[PDB]
């Protein structure tokens, strides 16, 4: 229906680079769109797990969330078409440039992926990779989380399954790397682990330590320390994400109100 764009209404320009789930091209749509298009291979995920994947992504619009167009899907490569976000991924964008940015503006990129975090909180889904290297940053620096291939429909207090895509571990709250199940709060974590990226300029976190140190480290209380560009109050709100109990994390729309006062 709406959902099915004319696929000779696409023209595919260069290659922006590699995600997911498939090679990313910049495109043209309409004659006057700058579009991103994802190319799905035959045989790269299932023809019934597509469907369902670009439906969420079409029913989740948000600002703060990639916006999705269509799909061209009649043949393959199959092509998801989303608008085109000019400073591309946030991890390179914060290590190439990280430098220029006030610690303001650092927060404000922090509030923007809370903002669409606590849309897709409030429609019971979750993230399953909420890190820098899936975010994308703007003309305007607005930071804008992507969640095709990455979200997980659960209720609020329950858990599930993490049987799938197994995601980097550093990014992973205990109850998904020790129980091998996700909670409504398993993507909090990673925001915290994911403010500590955006705060740290891009680097890695538990940088000196493998993934089987951090899963011992982290089951033992250790946490990531202070970034030095974070103020305490930020530290406290990162920190509080890392509880090992899901129960005493915060929602996305508790963060969300915690920061507004924060902002500029
Ligand atoms: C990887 C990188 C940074 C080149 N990349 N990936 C996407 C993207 C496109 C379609 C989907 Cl379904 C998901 C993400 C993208 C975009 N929209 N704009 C800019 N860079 C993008």
């Amino acid at each position: 229906g709406h959902m099915e764009l004319k696929r000779e209404e696409i023209t595919l320009l260069k290659e922006l680079g590699s995600g997911q789930f498939g090679v990313v091209k910049l495109g043209k749509w309409k004659g006057q769109y700058d579009v991103a298009v994802k190319m799905i291979k035959e045989g790269s995920m299932s023809e019934d797990e597509f469907f369902q994947e670009a439906q969420t992504m079409m029913k989740l619009s948000h600002p703060k969330l990639v916006k999705f167009y269509g799909v061209c899907s009649k043949e393959y490569p199959i092509y998801i078409v989303t608008e085109y976000i000019s400073n591309g991924c946030l991890l390179n964008y914060l290590r190439s440039h990280g430098k220029g940015l006030e610690p303001s503006q650092l927060l404000e990129m922090c509030y923007d992926v809370c903002e669409g975090m606590a849309f897709l909180e409030s429609h019971q889904f979750i993230h399953r990779d909420l890190a820098a290297r899936n975010c994308l940053v703007d003309r305007d620096l607005c930071v804008k989380v992507s969640d095709f291939g990455m979200t997980r429909y659960v209720l609020d207090d329950q858990y599930v399954s993490s049987v799938g895509t197994k995601f980097p571990v550093k990014w992973s709250a205990p109850e998904v790397f020790h129980y091998f199940k996700y909670s409504s709060k398993s993507d909090v974590w990673a925001f915290g682990i994911l403010m500590w990226e955006v705060f740290s300029l891009g680097k890695m976190p538990y940088d000196l330590y493998t993934n089987s140190e951090v899963v011992l480290k982290v089951s033992q209380g250790h946490r990531l320390y202070r970034p030095h560009l974070a103020s305490d109050t930020i530290y406290q709100i990162m920190y509080s994400c890392w509880h090992e109990l899901p129960e005493k994390r915060p929602t996305f729309q508790q963060l969300l109100s915690s920061i507004e006062p924060l902002r500029e």
